[PDB]
Parts: structure tokens; C-alpha cells; sequence
């Protein structure tokens, strides 16, 4: 039911989405931890710097600097970027930022996973 | 394809704990560009990956050029019109090297492969020569 808009996996079948199943319809402010998470099986969280956008009918941006989280309020892009997904597969190769002038990132990865950087500019 | 004097890689920069560090050759003459660009992969390749890497090279030497290196093959890159012209503040003195700095567009983007846990830091530059954007 939630899932982020501007980080996805890179697999040998394509590009797979970290989606959670709200189960407790709780609100994408109360299980950002839960998508961190997710990312600490590919990076390195205590060394990274990023941002985690989740749609959960609307869209919230959140930054993660070396696992502390903050609230962001004003950014307005529209991930929409037409992109083509999976959701089976056999191995993660890499990781996919969306990064934009006003969010870049710092990744450290696990497992010698690759970091791919992707630009958006649209709004 | 030749070029003369000094040319700086503009898109791509050292993190070390003293800063920014920039490559540079300070005399390409009788050089040509594969050979140019190649110097630059080669030094890059002690912090990344080459063979799994995917990234694009932006050389200043009077005007601007455009390389990308696929996984150690490189090829020229016309028409494209970003300038990197953020001022920024570099070093030249260092100790360690913590990471890989790329500035990426929307017509470059980068699959990196780091070396000895060092970082990959992306930051992304809109400005172009005609766009309205630079300077």
C-alpha cells in the first residue's frame, strides 16, 4: 500500500519497488523506519545521506542523515517519470536514487552494490 | 580529435577529509582525446569500479566535452549543453579519500561501482548554455 517514489532496487528482472503492506493503516510519518530498514540490507544507513519520498495517496519527503530522520516540507517534484516495474526476481545488483538540486544523496553500499543516480527536474 | 594546455574534469571530483580534489592534466598538446579521457579513467579506477561502471566524463580545456565510460568503453557524447559552472571550493592537499563525488543531469546519469567502501556522492546541475539557468 505504501511505497517510496524516489529509491528503487536494481535486479537482474528490472526495477522493483520497497513497498510495504500498511496493515495497521498507520501514516507514511509513523513507518518511515520501517522503509530505512528495507535500505539497511543494501547500504550502509549509519554512514548515508538521503532522502526517502513515500506515496501513500499523497506524498511525503522525509531525509535520513546517518539514520536520523527529519521531516521535509517544501519540495514539490512529481516523481512520475513514467518507469517500467517488477516485483519477482533472483538478485539485487544495485540500488536506483532519484536525486534533484535541492535533494543529493551520499551512499555508502553493502555487498558491493552498485549506485545508480538518476535527475529529475520536473516541479 | 587534439587538444592544448590544461584540461579539468568537471563533473567528477574527490571527497577527502580535507575536501574536493580535481582532476586535471596540465599539458595535452600532442594528446588525443581517448588518450586524455583514459588517463582520467585510469586515475579514477583506483576508487571505482571500471569494468562494472556506467558514468559520463565532462572535460574543460577552453570549450566543453562530453565522454561516457560503459563499463571501460569509452565513446564521445555530442550534443549535450550542460556547463558545471557551480563555483566550488577545491584542495589540493589530502590524506585520505572517503568518497566519489559525480555531478549528474538529466541526459547523465551514473552506475557506480565504489572501491574500499567509499562513498558515491550525487549532486545534480540543471544549468545549460542556452536554458537560461547557468552563470
Amino acid at each position: 500500500a505504501m511505497e517510496l517514489v524516489n529509491i528503487f532496487l536494481e535486479t537482474d528482472a528490472g526495477r522493483v519497488k520497497f513497498a510495504i503492506k500498511n496493515t495497521d493503516d498507520v501514516c507514511a510519518s509513523e513507518l518511515i523506519n520501517k522503509f530505512v530498514e528495507l535500505l539497511s540490507e543494501y547500504i550502509h544507513i549509519d554512514q548515508s545521506e538521503f532522502y526517502l519520498v513515500v506515496k501513500d495517496k499523497d506524498i511525503f519527503y522525509f531525509k535520513c542523515d546517518r539514520g536520523s530522520i527529519s521531516i521535509v516540507n517544501n519540495e514539490f517534484y512529481v516523481f512520475d517519470e513514467p518507469l517500467l516495474f517488477v516485483k519477482d526476481f533472483t538478485n539485487v545488483t544495485g540500488v536506483e536514487f532519484i536525486v534533484t538540486e535541492t535533494m543529493p544523496c551520499r551512499i555508502i553500499p553493502k555487498n558491493n552494490h552498485a549506485v545508480i543516480s538518476v535527475v529529475t527536474n520536473h516541479k
